[PDB]
């Protein structure tokens, strides 16, 4: 299902950074900014898998055939630039866990990175893949009620209170590794046929069914994410631990519950999550030149063009969770980028047809595209100016 597909790319190394040092760094103080990320991610989910459904096209493919040259060469260059971010942060991942599990530096551990996809794009794995990410996702949820957090801090923590400078920051993170600007692209195609009678019958169906999939599979992840933020906070906040966040230390999260093998464990469930993210992204990557600009650039070409980035981040001896999370800021920038035309063709008839979007779901989506672009002019705010 798309649900699933979704569910693997929210989990990616971009999340388990942002989670880790959000937690480290601020406590239990950002998990209201997990929660509304979710839910603002379950309802633009939704709003892309209905466009896919009700019109047969997806979101690229719409503004191609509906928008002005020059407005769909911008999007086309923004969709770009999200998708190198996004692949990087899943590459950089893999990288990293590649490290944490044999020891080879970020450059080797990139190139057997390279490897391993240049294997795996010869083509039913990535669930497999996943499967080990939502069986750490488990560890974590049970890691949570045997940490003993405190539950006064827990309750604080979902109070939206931005408190700090970087907090805005971190938040943003969250919300951009939450709500995916390539995932609202990909969500749209991902739905786009399996329709046998185009009737409205049959799309209303498609439409409760996956909206049922996402709900539960955003909804499961987002408790692991919630979960691995507040194990993250138990166990380095209130302690000084020396590069508390990194994810080369995350492992020491689940050494109460894992024991020794704990870090083979989190290298191998980071792999895991990066290798399937990364899938995803090149997936949702190609999606979007295909919807945009209507030719397809070789998908080698395109695997070893974004693998640029990433190399070039390793030679520039940059932090890699610190460049993972700077990856998930530049995507919540690009969100309202996506959402605008999102909530413009839901809101047409002429594009969904007797699935026009709820008024009342139009304008609390427009109430979270507000509230995205507020934040993202205050982060700008904070970050160039006083
Ligand atoms: C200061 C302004 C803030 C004031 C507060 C504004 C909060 C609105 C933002 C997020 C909540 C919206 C998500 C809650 C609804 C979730 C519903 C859902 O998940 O499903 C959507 C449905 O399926 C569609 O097709
Ligand atoms: C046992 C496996 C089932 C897992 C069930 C899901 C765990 C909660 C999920 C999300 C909330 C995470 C935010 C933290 C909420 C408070 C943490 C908590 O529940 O603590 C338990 C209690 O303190 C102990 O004595
Ligand atoms: C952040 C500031 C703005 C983000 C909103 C991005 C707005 C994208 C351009 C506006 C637009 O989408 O207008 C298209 C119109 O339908 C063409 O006929
Ligand atoms: C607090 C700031 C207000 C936030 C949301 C109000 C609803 C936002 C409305 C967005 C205007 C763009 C639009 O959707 O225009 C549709 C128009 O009704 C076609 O006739």
């Amino acid at each position: 299902r798309p649900a699933v597909i979704a569910s693997i790319a929210y989990m990616d190394p971009g999340n388990f950074a942002t989670n880790i040092e959000g937690g480290a760094r601020y406590g239990y103080s950002l998990l209201w900014v997990i929660l509304a990320a979710n839910l603002m991610a379950m309802v633009i989910q939704n709003l892309s898998a209905n466009l896919g459904i009700a019109s047969g096209r997806n979101l690229p493919e719409l503004i191609r055939e509906r928008w002005p040259r020059p407005l769909v060469w911008f999007y086309w260059i923004q969709a770009e630039l999200v998708a190198m971010a996004t692949d990087l942060a899943e590459f950089l991942g893999a990288a990293l866990a590649i490290q944490l599990l044999t020891g080879l530096p970020m450059f080797w551990g990139a190139v057997v990175t390279g490897v391993v996809t240049f294997w795996l794009l010869n083509l039913p794995l990535e669930l497999a893949v996943g499967a080990f990410v939502l069986m750490i996702g488990v560890a974590y949820l049970v890691q949570v009620v045997l940490a003993r957090p405190d539950l006064a801090a827990v309750g604080a923590g979902f109070v939206p209170r931005l408190q700090g400078p970087g907090s805005a920051y971190l938040a943003v993170g969250i919300i951009g590794a939450t709500v995916m600007p390539h995932v609202i692209y990909l969500h749209s195609a991902l739905t786009q046929g399996r329709i046998q009678t185009d009737t409205t019958e049959e799309k209303r169906r498609l439409v409760r069914l996956n909206r049922v999939d996402v709900i539960a599979a955003m909804g499961l992840a987002g408790l692991i994410n919630m979960s691995m933020l507040a194990v993250a906070a138990a166990t380095f906040h209130g302690k000084n631990v020396e590069n508390a966040g990194d994810l080369t230390t995350a492992y020491q999260t689940l050494t109460p519950l894992l024991g020794p093998a704990a870090s083979v464990l989190f290298a191998v469930a980071l792999l895991a999550s990066g290798l399937s993210s990364s899938a995803v992204g090149t997936m949702a990557g190609d999606v979007i030149m295909q919807g945009f600009m209507g030719f397809h650039i070789p998908l080698w070409l395109r695997r070893l063009i974004t693998m640029l980035p990433a190399f070039i981040v390793i030679l520039l001896g940059m932090d890699p969770s610190s460049v993972l999370i700077l990856s998930q800021v530049i995507l919540c920038f690009g969100v309202p980028f996506a959402l605008v035309p999102l909530l413009l063709f839901t809101a047409r008839r002429d594009v969904m047809g007797a699935l026009v979007t709820r008024r009342s779901f139009t304008v609390i989506g427009w109430v979270i595209a507000v509230i995205i672009i507020a934040l993202n002019g205050y982060l700008l705010w904070e970050l160039l100016g006083g």
